[PDB]
């Protein structure tokens, strides 16, 4: 096992992941906010405040209600200066041919301002074929989603299997996972996990948190996503920063 | 095996399946547009000239370079003029918490203008809960993915088995199928099918093309998805009634 560091100069580390691996280790950060609110300068304040704290902010830029590229800019301003990675998480899911207009066209043009994007592995490797023809040129990453948090996901056994194959034979552009858990022995995948609180519990829609030390320490992921644990939070700041203490040290540990 | 006429009159049968049925019947088509534009000065030419030979037309608001809410306005004029429904090809693929906010929300406001959206059943059945917390007070009607037509598709045996009892248990807002076959023996549901041409082949990005004749006719489905076999034609309403007649007569020799 290597610490991010040494795995940002892996051989085969794309640069995407290697930029990734090098600011968690600077930063001492593996904590990707979830940024799931619905207006820009709620968005733009949270990645100010929280830039420090974080090695990546997930957006989902759909619920935005006053989404325009000029906020994207202001967004990439704040994620050079406190450095962090940009991450819309909008799993595409379906054939190629559509996929690679979703990732490059329309109102959002998410490829000109998105490191990382994600997509579901169900529709078959036309997903990741498509996305790799805007993806590539524009030196983007892709996070293939293994497993979900939700109850009832049918993200398991073999469906799980046939997203590290995906991903493992598309490693020009797959960068690693979305995921419950390690899922692949390649130390050049990271591994991103969802449904992370501190406390026990879930939603009234199907989520279910488990722990930073249970996910990082005891499952082996690399990076928590957390959204309502910071968001809905008080003190926001404060928040992040319980959630990084918490999965850093569990990465320490583990290592 | 009743009529699409019949159909519409089924005691389970929802609002919106009941208005599609009719005008299937009425029209005589079964045929969807799946209006794959970036221009909705193309977008609502295509809507207003091919209108009275389809049942539904099924956009992806989010590859229009020029999207605005007025736009939808101006298609929703005439899909009322032409009697189709309007179909929003989402493909709702997250936790139920998130998926409601981007169906409702956003810049695209999808619940405010699409009668019927698809989701894919990975997340388990809290993205179907999610999606009917707005759907459902505004009359919508959903689809779930049971199959897709695409090389290396995931959605296969357990997985199509899932998508149907999920569909099953939540009647009130899922209509129907995305699927390549009949996936389901009960006739309140509506089976659409994507991946259509009338001639052999596919694309370099992973998709496979079946006929009208074949998908309706030997597979049952009701509703054949047709894109580029129409759209990239030079008279997309010769096509678009070359492939009404198909499925039509296709449907007539079921019954
Ligand atoms: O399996 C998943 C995958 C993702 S990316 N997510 C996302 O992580 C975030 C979880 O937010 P939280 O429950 O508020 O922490 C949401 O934006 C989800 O859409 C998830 O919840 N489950
Ligand atoms: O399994 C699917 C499901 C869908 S909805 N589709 C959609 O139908 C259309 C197929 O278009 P064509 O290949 O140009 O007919 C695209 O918009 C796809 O996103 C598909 O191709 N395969």
């Amino acid at each position: 096992e290597l610490s991010f560091g040494a795995r940002a100069e892996l051989p085969r580390i794309h640069p995407v992941a290697s930029k990734l691996l090098r600011l968690m280790q600077k930063k001492e950060t593996n904590l990707c906010l979830s940024a799931d609110v619905s207006l820009a300068r709620e968005l733009l304040q949270l990645a100010d405040a929280l830039g420090p704290s974080i090695c990546m902010l997930k957006t989902h830029v759909d619920i935005l209600n006053d989404f325009t590229l000029d906020v994207m800019k202001e967004l990439i301003t704040l994620a050079k200066c406190h450095e962090f990675l940009i991450f819309e998480d909008r799993k595409f899911a379906d054939i190629g041919n559509t996929v690679k207009k979703q990732y490059e066209g329309g109102i959002f043009k998410i490829a000109s301002w998105a490191d990382l994007v994600n997509a579901h592995v169900v529709p078959g490797s036309g997903v990741v074929k498509g996305l790799q023809e805007v993806g590539l040129p524009l030196h983007r990453g892709c996070l293939l989603i293994a497993e979900m948090s939700s109850t009832g996901s049918l993200a398991t056994g073999d469906y799980t299997r046939a997203a590290v194959r995906m991903a493992e034979e598309h490693s020009e552009f797959v960068v690693g996972f979305i995921s419950g858990s390690r899922v692949s022995m390649k130390p050049e995948f990271l591994h991103l996990t969802p449904g992370v609180q501190l406390e026990a519990g879930g939603d009234n829609l199907g989520q279910q948190y488990n722990s930073p030390q249970e996910v990082i320490g005891k499952r082996g992921s690399d990076i928590i996503i957390v959204g309502r644990g910071i968001i809905s939070a008080a003190d926001r700041l404060e928040a992040a920063e319980m959630y990084r203490k918490a999965a850093w040290e569990a990465y320490l540990s583990r290592l």
